């Protein structure tokens, strides 16, 4: 009990492939309202350019989906300023916000976050982390 | 959640709707957003402040007490939503709002031609202020 | 003209791993302009999110997309008109309008495009065509 | 000659001050890429309701054609600078062509204003033309 990770969209689509790694620690994972249009918009690009089992495939990804915390949306105020300071779009500004003001583990895949965010790990890194407890 | 929610609002609108406030605020209760109504006006103030708008700060703290005024529907299951987009031809995001809209018989106001065109009964800003004009 | 092919963004970053596949016809094959910085665009997107061996990747692409031969930029009016007409993106509506207007068969992977062009193909019935030669 | 690479969002801006620039025009240069993000800018307008898109659109493919046009940069650069800057693979590519090719880059994008050396925005690339 208790969260200690804010996973994104590209960690969550990493994560989808290791189910059984991290389900007992669930617990310590969430993610933002926007992840779960975020991961479906990715779903989606993959159908658009031929993904076959696109609808098989949605409905694991929204099952791992359903697996995290979701946490109450930042204020727009904040995280306009921590986009504007930062050199990061709102959709990725949202997370950076929200993981440093919580003191969480920004679990992300993108390279400019991990960068930016103080804390933030990828997602073979948070495995190892969990694999260890 | 609530219930007395008619409309489905989404980014598009919700933008235009920012500045008449007056007319559709004694409505409220009418009507709603999705979560993803909030980020998707976020990342459209944040375009126009790397563009150069002076005032995005104070725009952002206007922005933000306008999305407070209203309800805030659940998310939508995914699988339903990447269907509809796939079958009607949308991106996943304006998918959300067809999809929410007609599964709750709600209308949705929406500014986007696209979605208009594609989702039964929708109207835009317009369209919804001439409605609460009248009642 | 000899060039019988228009090849999209996606269409082309899947060629670009059959490329003694086509490589022989490529005197049949054009891209617009657009698809250079689209191309560019999916690498770096890919690179952003952890590919290592971007720096050498950049560089099987180029070659790739140095062996088409790049076709005149399109009007923007009518572009737009089509973009508007067939609910397209500005910039899938510019393959749409040169491959029907030029009398090109479009190759895209993209599902929405190969609907909504007469005579649009995917990359699998390139290859196989190509391969009748 | 070419001074002055121009990009989407300040292509877009100029277009309304098009007395200002004309005369100026051979200093004037664009990249392939910035008819197809200015036709995408109107595209979103037009499908946010905008009326007049058609008209507009001419307007926009007379502006757009008043300006020479660079080669494309070796997607091989521009995906480096992209990278090491933190740009996107379209701006990085305008922050290229103009260094590399001793231009000044004019964007009205703040994240380019400050990434790439000497750029400057519309209005100051107005004044300077006020001076010439
Ligand atoms: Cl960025
Ligand atoms: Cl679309």
């Amino acid at each position: 009990m208790a969260v200690e990770y804010l996973v994104d969209a590209s960690a969550l689509y990493a994560l989808a492939a290791h189910y059984d790694k991290w389900i007992k620690h669930r617990e310590k994972l969430a993610i933002l309202h926007l992840t779960i249009y975020e991961a479906g918009n990715a779903l989606w690009k993959e159908a658009r350019l031929g993904r076959v089992d696109w609808a098989a495939a949605s409905r694991h990804l929204k099952k791992v989906l359903s697996s995290f915390k979701v946490l109450e949306d930042p204020p727009l105020d904040e995280v306009l300023r921590v986009a504007v300071e930062r050199g990061l779009t709102f959709y990725d500004a949202s997370y950076a916000y929200v993981a440093e003001s919580s003191g969480l583990v920004l679990v992300t895949q993108d390279r400019e976050l991990l960068a930016k965010t103080k804390g933030a790990i990828d997602v073979e890194t948070l495995l190892v982390r969990l694999a260890a407890q």
